[PDB]
């Protein structure tokens, strides 16, 4: 997909540092204190609705079939900027279960932006 | 996820089906003959891991999520096994990536 830079108006990708402090969730988080989470922001034209950068999937393709026609409700639906690939993270916690886990958390960190 | 019905008005997954011969795709795509794809509609207020950080940050005034809105999106697709023709007419079989919209979810 798509790095946010100079001039980029459309959906990309650009850093966010997610710290626990700041929202409060280092009381029950060990590690790591913060990391980088990334996320996706930008404008979604017609033109790149249903996109995951260069690449169409067969289901955005069916879409933009409906969509292209005017069908409803496909024709009114707004295209957002959301992440179409994330990666998972180690981390060391405080369960409920009564104990300090060490487990990969899926979907932390965003790898790659697209529109809906 | 959530399921449509013409009752739950928040962000669930509406069952839709597509036949090849309708939209004329049937002239490369041997079967199957239609599927469900299925798609992502409802409103997403306040009330992924990811998604959930960027709430948390979303519901203290911070800046860039604060004017952020959150959207309706597939949040797990499915594969499917599919016989089509093509580049020099050999029939292919093999199971494609992202064709059905299994869950629905906010951004
Ligand atoms: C980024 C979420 C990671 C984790 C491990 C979780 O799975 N459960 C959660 C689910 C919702 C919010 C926080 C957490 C949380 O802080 N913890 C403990």
């Amino acid at each position: 997909g798509l790095e946010c830079d100079g001039k980029v108006n459309i959906c990309c990708k650009k850093q966010f540092f997610v710290s626990f402090k700041d929202i409060g969730w280092n009381d029950w988080i060990i590690a790591p204190s913060g990391y980088h989470a990334n996320y996706c922001e930008g404008e979604c034209p017609s033109h790149i609705a249903g996109t995951s950068g260069s690449s169409l999937s067969f289901h955005s393709t069916v879409i933009n079939h409906y969509r292209m026609r005017g069908h409803s409700p496909f024709a009114n639906l707004k295209s957002c900027c959301v992440p179409t690939k994330l990666r998972p993270m180690s981390m060391l916690y405080y369960d409920d279960g009564q104990n300090i886990i060490k487990k990969d958390i899926q979907n932390m960190i965003v790898e790659e932006c697209g529109c809906s």
